[PDB]
């Protein structure tokens, strides 16, 4: 019926709904590190997140988010490329049925296991419907993962995930604190881009953080073990919930460190 990730309803069948899907400014794309310039012209970036009150986790479909009250100005991404301040709304996660894909920005071609997106979007649109419809709406913050050691900031989502496996299945999750799944540094690649998945809107600065954070084998493996179906639906395993890198087109990937 509707969009998804498979053969029939995938990435590459998303532009008969979504024709933005073929525009001038869409998301992922590949960092190509030789190319993308130093700016020094970018201001430090600031995430201040210690006043973040998660709320709650779902289970969508199509993966699973985690839920920020966003009511005040709490948890909040500034500088580096973005003019005012942008607030967090909820994270989650792309990743594969296997470790040597997943991610959706690639680095030298380079495919993560997963990516995690922290998305905020502008105060100045006053909500996050309002700032979708505008170019410098949202500010999403991608992180790689790849799969070594654990990430002890990573287990109580991966923990609760046997509560919501299937399309639809919510659960509380209070008192969860994102700095846990942030890497040491804040060095990132920026660039103009669009959100990922329909409807594809191009409202996005892409902040990709060059440092992946590692987790364990195990971590992902209850990733994978999530349903994209409903309760009571044939199994289909929630595997490589990514869109492939689309063209760069007009456009420059801006680098914050030298
Ligand atoms: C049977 O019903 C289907 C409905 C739709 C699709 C596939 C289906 O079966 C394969 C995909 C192709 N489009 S979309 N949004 O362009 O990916 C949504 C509508
Ligand atoms: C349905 O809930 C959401 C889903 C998604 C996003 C935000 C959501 O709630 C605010 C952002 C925009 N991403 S992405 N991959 O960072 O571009 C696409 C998926
Ligand atoms: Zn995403």
């Amino acid at each position: 019926h509707h969009w998804g990730y498979g053969k029939h309803n995938g990435p590459e069948h998303w532009h008969k709904d979504f024709p933005i899907a073929k525009g001038e400014r869409q998301s992922p794309v590949d960092i190509d590190t030789h190319t993308a310039k130093y700016d020094p012209s970018l201001k430090p970036l600031s995430v201040s997140y210690d006043q973040a009150t998660s709320l709650r986790i779902l289970n969508n479909g199509h993966a699973f988010n985690v839920e920020f009250d966003d009511s005040q100005d709490k948890a909040v991404l500034k500088g580096g490329p973005l003019d005012g301040t942008y607030r967090l709304i909820q994270f989650h996660f792309h990743w594969g049925s296997l470790d040597g894909q997943g991610s959706e920005h690639t680095v030298d071609k380079k495919k993560y296991a997963a990516e995690l997106h922290l998305v905020h979007w502008n105060t100045k649109y006053g909500d996050f419907g309002k700032a979708v419809q505008q170019p410098d709406g949202l500010a999403v913050l991608g992180i790689f993962l790849k799969v070594g050691s654990a990430k002890p900031g990573l287990q109580k989502v991966v923990d609760v995930l046997d509560s919501i496996k299937t399309k639809g299945k919510s659960a509380d999750f209070t008192n969860f604190d994102p700095r846990g799944l942030l890497p040491e540094s804040l060095d990132y690649w920026t660039y103009p881009g669009s959100l990922t998945t329909p409807p594809l809107l191009e409202c996005v600065t892409w902040i990709v953080l060059k440092e992946p954070i590692s987790v364990s084998s195990e971590q992902v493996l209850k990733f994978r073990k999530l349903n994209f179906n409903g309760e009571g639906e044939p199994e289909e395993l929630m595997v490589d919930n990514w869109r492939p890198a689309q063209p760069l087109k007009n456009r420059q990937i801006k680098a914050s460190f030298k």
